[PDB]
This record gives C-alpha cells, structure tokens and sequence, in this order.
C-alpha cells in the first residue's frame, strides 16, 4: 500500500494504528445487504439502529448502522454519493468507514467496530468520568472537530456523548457528523443543541464547541446536567449555563467547560482557543492509561 498519511502529521502509534486499519480496509469491496450477518445490536437512537455484524466476505466484525429512509430513489442515491466522502476521512479521531449503501429502504453506514462502544455507554458504568480521563477525551474531540473542519469543510452537527467512541487500544474517535448535506435535509428527553442552533441561527463550528462542553458537564457529573421538553429547551434558551461543581474540579477544568458553554458564540471559545487553553496543555503533559482504565471500568480484555 502507497500511504499518502504525511498530512496528518501521526505519532508512531497513530500511524501503525491507521495504517493496520486502511489495510484491513483493502479486503472490503462493494458491500451488499447479502454478504452481512448480525451478531448483536450494538444500541440505537432516535434516527437508527446500529449492529455489530460479520461481513462475509472479508471475514471482518464492523458496526452497521441502519437509516430507515424510503424516499424519491434520485434523492438517496444522492445521499449516498456524498455518504462515498468517508472514502477520504482517515484521522485517528474519526471513526473508520468501510462504505454506504441503500438496502430495501434503509440506508447502511459501516463503520469500524469500537469495542469500547460510546461513552453515553461508558458513563452508564461508570457512573461519572474522571476529570484526567476527560482531557484526553477533550483533545480528541477537538482533534476531530478540528479535523473535519480543515481537511473536509464540514462541521460535525451531532456533538454528545453516544458520538464519542472509544475501544480497549484506548483510541477515542468521532462518529455521526453531518457529511452528507442531504442526508441532513431528509432527516428527545435531553438536547446537546446550542441556545442559538435551538433559537434558528445558522450552523456554527461554534454549536459543536457548546455541544462539547455540554457533554463534559455530563460525563464529568455523571448525568444531564440541565423534566417537560419546552421547560429543558427554555432553561437552555434563557437561563445561565450548567457549571462544574466547585471543589471538586480543578480550575482549569471548570475555565475550559465555562469557554464552551457562554451563551453569545461570538465570545464562546473557538477550536484554536481551545487547543491552547490551560485545560488541554495540562491533560497532554499527562500519562494517563486510557485504555486500562477502559478495559477496568467496563470489564473489557
Ligand atoms: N462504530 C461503532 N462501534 C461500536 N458501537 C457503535 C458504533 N457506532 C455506534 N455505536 C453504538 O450504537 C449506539 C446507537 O448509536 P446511534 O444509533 O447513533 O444513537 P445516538 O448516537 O444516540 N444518536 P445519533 O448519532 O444522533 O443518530 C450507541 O450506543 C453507540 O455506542
Ligand atoms: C445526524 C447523524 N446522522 C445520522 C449522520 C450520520 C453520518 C455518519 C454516521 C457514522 C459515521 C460517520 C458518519 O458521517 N453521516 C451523516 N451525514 C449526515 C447525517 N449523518
Ligand atoms: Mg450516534
């Protein structure tokens, strides 16, 4: 394999990480609603149900999520021309793709299985993330965010804890961000939406950067930190912004969290910011084993 990877400036690790899964890669072809069989379901959400599979062929276990759309065939074969752009999206804080493709009204997105699941699953056992354990995941959520940005133009539009992946190598990827137009076009009890997103405002990089803080909040606290549905969005809307406890979080923590979430997204921390913020300078200087913690917390390996 001919590696074009120079751009992404990748530590030793990260480059044989990726390189192991571009490889893996070469065995998937065009993928078929035939050539899976499912082992278990992985959880699912409002839009989707998510599967760990076997795909056949290649011998490979991936994670398939299943998008019910039965729409105008033009239209989703739309949706899933844009989908081919996860083709192009190799990072070691996004999640592998193996392809997309529509199957007797559903769209599938394969997808790198994470053994770890999603930290919305993490949490569940945990019962509340250490502040260290966090920083890691704040570099890798700016990483990727950053990423998506720079490289692709595109901002993420589904920032929360169930789209924070994680897997016993002790990796930390993105999934679910809004690559395809289209298929945001054509498509509850918690919001991660920014006061303005929620208002009418367009998309910013910045509704990403209050969905995160929101997040932290939560995983730091161990629940939603903000119940009736026009009450929760009113609160967000209208009232000051969640906050860490005092005390119990370092200040850093609490600036960096406090920079996420300000209400006006003028004056709300941007991705450049953020990457210098004290927070982000402390958590990598530390040595954290992020992935014994993993393994430990769930009972992974
Ligand atoms: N690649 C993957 N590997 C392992 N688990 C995954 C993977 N992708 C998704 N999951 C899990 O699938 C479950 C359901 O995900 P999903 O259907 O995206 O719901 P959601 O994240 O709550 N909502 P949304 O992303 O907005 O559609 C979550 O518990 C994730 O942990
Ligand atoms: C709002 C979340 N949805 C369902 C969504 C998911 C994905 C997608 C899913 C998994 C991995 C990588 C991805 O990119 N891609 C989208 N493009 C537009 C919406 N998209
Ligand atoms: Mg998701």
């Amino acid at each position: 394999l001919y590696f074009q990877l120079e751009e992404l400036e990748l530590d030793e690790q990260q480059r044989k990480r990726l390189e192991a899964f571009l490889t893996q890669k070469q065995k998937v072809g065009e993928l078929k609603d035939d050539d899976f069989e499912k082992i278990s379901e992985l959880g699912a959400g409002n839009g989707g149900v998510v599967f760990k599979v076997s795909h056949k062929p290649s011998g490979l276990v991936m994670a398939r999520k299943l998008i019910h759309l039965e729409i105008k065939p033009a239209i989703r074969n739309q949706i899933i021309r844009e989908l081919q752009v996860l083709h192009e999206c190799n990072s070691p804080y996004i999640v592998g793709f193996y392809g997309a493709f529509y199957s007797d009204g559903e769209i599938s997105i394969c997808m790198e299985h994470m053994d770890g699941g999603s930290l919305d699953q993490v949490l569940k056992k945990a019962g509340r993330i250490p502040e260290q354990i966090l920083g890691k995941v704040s570099i890798a959520v700016i990483k990727g965010l950053t990423y998506l940005r720079e490289k692709h133009k595109i901002m993420h539009r589904d920032v929360k804890p169930s789209n924070i992946l994680v897997n016993s190598r002790g990796e930390i990827k993105l999934c679910d961000f809004g690559v395809s137009g289209q298929l945001i076009d054509s498509m509850g009890t918690r919001s991660y939406m920014s006061p303005e997103r929620l208002q009418g405002t367009h998309y910013s990089v910045q509704s990403d950067i209050w969905s995160m803080g929101l997040s932290l909040v939560e995983m730091a606290v161990g629940r939603y930190p903000i119940m009736a549905i026009f009450e929760l969005l009113d609160y967000i809307v209208n009232e000051p912004p969640p906050k860490l406890p005092s005390g119990v979080f370092s200040l850093e923590f609490q600036d960096f969290v406090n920079k996420c979430l300000i209400k006006n997204p003028a004056e709300r921390a941007d991705l450049k910011q953020l990457m210098v913020h004290a927070f982000i300078k402390r958590s990598d200087a530390e040595e954290v084993d992020f992935a014994g913690w993993l393994c430990s917390t769930i009972g992974l390996n």
